[PDB]
């Protein structure tokens, strides 16, 4: 029996995770939930699950949460802050933390899980994107043990050796058969359109927090494949591998979530159905399975698997990932700051999308930043090249 | 450092398993060889690896064998005989047994290697089609390990989890989150012609002894998917699966070389070159990995990978096959020897290639013999069923 705290349970990733636990409430148990405003959803999960604690963004939430809950019959205790999720994340019965808090939000309580040496079920993958050498660090230390929730890094772990997946984060892949890690990926035609996402989103699985102003840079980011260059950046934190170590390929129809190349020429690969209870299952009932309530994939409904190298030229973003990478966690804070601003820009017609790569190689340049020691020095850089990125957008629509 | 007895070194898989030896010569050390009449090439690998002993099929030839290691200054001591091998597959130092000895000859030395609790490197996979019941007995009780060689097995074997890998045979599917395994293949058209292989074969991966009239009745049996079918009633032995949870694909391109349905939706599967040195390196340096010599499978230069269920109505042995596995090891048993027999009867056009799935079918259903106890049994069950697919043959070319 798994006792857990969810970082973020009124998200997509959140709902999901709950509902691994309805399949499954004979292994789970949920211990705590955080989120942020949304007071009726949670209700709704503290009536289901019974959590010891509910935590909220502030305490105007809190208290309507407090007083639903309580005129509802509900034993859970309510809580508010940043502090009191890093609290929820350290609690001696939780043996698992989904960190599902996207942003500068969830890297504190998201720290505090590893601190504590949690069972880490990373779902803002996000996070090693800037605070990877904190991150992992603090991983090797504690002996945490981190649990990749995206659906590339958890096929890779999949497909890793039991020593590599025992000690993810510090342990080496030339000494355990390892030549490289595949990241597989599809972007341009960049996967799927946030308008086809729109048209095709039923009215249950839908616990995705709306804001189509999202999906939109999602997509972009899709095209210029910065979205594969923050996976490789990721990538190379979780598996400690090297640039020699990192295999990019196009994989169109996305059945392959990633592979392994083995010394021996063996190459092991996870597929499956796009659905996120999969990887989720995985990292909840690592090291055995549970049942997820998704679909088991129909090879015979398939369409032919495809593999490309992808084409450096085309997408300059790709690279300029993989060699920010080199530079360190100041350059990749850099560049996904001046991303997120260049993209705006772009959304926002007061640039041309092949202005971004340019725009965010510029920036990159004009910067000489240290490594960040802590989570503040990572904001610090973090905005400092926002600040940037915005002085050079302006200078251009001029 | 693994010490290791090959039980038939101068056939393809001994040739192939002494190269990882070769590229490995300080993770690997033959400690004896077993091999038939080719003194010539045993006289070769006795000088190479300097192995211990030697054992050939008769005194005849361990004497020819003695002289020319003698004149030639080998410290390596000559055996002979059947109870030879089995000696050297039980020998104190030794660490693995390469268990490449096709048929009956192979049945004794391979349960020898077993009874003495060696780690198994299953590479005749043919013998769990008949003594399947006795094999995998023997191993729960010695604890014995095995490794499968084959191509399909090795990747069934390397996608399942930890727990059923390190206790292939007597573990609990279920129980390790494993739905299914898909044992994939190809035949009709049946992957590559005898005709086109000849062709293709290399001056040195030729140490496959030659007969041509085998290549032939493999490829027969890859028409009628009766490979295909001998392949499921070994892969249910191997991983203790039931007729639920094995899934049979058909694989035109065979990159895949099968693959595990698992609890979650994951589906792990392994793919690689065609190259026999992969699954052999794999056994050999399990639970980590050796380079083997064979080429990185690239992923640009291959062509779209494809699946269907198969149907059952053109390939009438696959279903008769897995229907034999119900029937027990009599049942398998004589299905094996049948379909030797009418195989050979329509290369030699006495039947028609219709008659063969016919003839095997009259046969199993004409037989009522009890499950083999030993070897013993096996062997009669075998020679019995032999008799009358026979009896049946010459009645039909009448």
């Amino acid at each position: 029996m798994k006792q857990l705290t969810i970082l973020g349970s009124t998200g997509s990733i959140g709902c999901s995770t709950l509902d691994v636990v309805r399949h499954n409430p004979e292994h789970f148990r949920v211990v705590a939930l955080v989120a942020g405003k949304n007071v009726t959803r949670m209700v709704e999960q503290c009536l289901e699950f019974s959590p010891r604690y509910a935590v909220m963004d502030d305490e105007a939430s809190a208290k309507l949460l407090k007083t639903m809950l309580q005129q509802q019959g509900s034993r859970t205790e309510v809580l508010s802050g940043q502090q009191a999720a890093c609290d929820m994340a350290a609690l001696e019965d939780v043996d698992q933390v989904m960190a599902a808090i996207v942003g500068a939000a969830g890297l504190l309580p998201t720290l505090a899980a590893i601190r504590a040496g949690k069972t880490i079920l990373l779902a803002n993958k996000e996070s090693l994107v800037t605070c990877g050498r904190l991150f992992m660090d603090a991983v090797k230390q504690s002996k945490a043990q981190l649990l990749p929730v995206d659906s590339e890094h958890n096929a890779i772990f999949q497909s890793l050796p039991q020593p590599i997946q025992h000690n993810l984060g510090y342990a080496d892949l030339e000494q355990n058969g390892v030549v490289s890690i595949l990241l597989t990926g599809s972007g341009g035609p960049f996967r799927e359109t946030p308008l086809r996402d729109l048209a095709t989103m039923t009215p249950d699985q839908a616990c995705r927090h709306p804001n189509w102003s999202m999906g939109r840079k999602i997509s972009v980011d899709s095209a210029t494949m910065m979205n594969k260059g923050l996976e490789y950046i990721e990538a190379r934190w979780l598996f400690n591998a090297s640039a020699s170590q990192m295999e990019v390929l196009i994989h169109p129809q996305s059945v392959i979530h990633s592979m392994v190349r083995y010394q021996d020429g063996s190459v092991l690969a996870q597929l499956g159905e796009p659905d996120m209870r999969t990887p989720i299952a995985h990292t909840m009932a690592w090291p055995n399975r549970v049942n997820s309530g998704v679909k088991p994939l129909d090879f015979c409904k398939l369409s032919a698997l495809t593999f490309a190298a992808p084409d450096y030229d085309r997408y300059p973003c790709l690279k300029l990932a993989m060699e920010a990478f080199e530079q360190g966690q100041a350059a990749t804070t850099a560049l996904n700051a001046a991303n997120e601003i260049t993209v705006a820009a772009f959304l926002a017609q007061q640039i041309r999308f092949t202005d971004i790569a340019a725009l965010n190689l510029s920036v990159l340049e004009k910067m000489d930043m240290r490594e960040p020691q802590c989570v503040d020095d990572v904001l610090s850089v973090d905005a400092n090249a926002r600040e940037v990125a915005r002085k050079e957008v302006m200078r251009l629509a001029s």
